[PDB]
RNA sequence: GGCUGGACUCGUACUUCGGUACUGGAGAAACAGCC
């Protein structure tokens, strides 16, 4: 599913926010 | 959270109008796994 990018991309990206 | 993604509900695109697809969009690094 898309909830992988919403956990993989989400975990590497939130780090920036 | 130290790491991954399997649903949701949305917003937005599509589309048979069901339903899926976009986390270069959130609630929410929530829940599951290991907890």
């Amino acid at each position: 599913t898309r909830q992988a990018r919403r956990n993989r991309r989400r975990r590497w990206r939130e780090r920036q926010r």
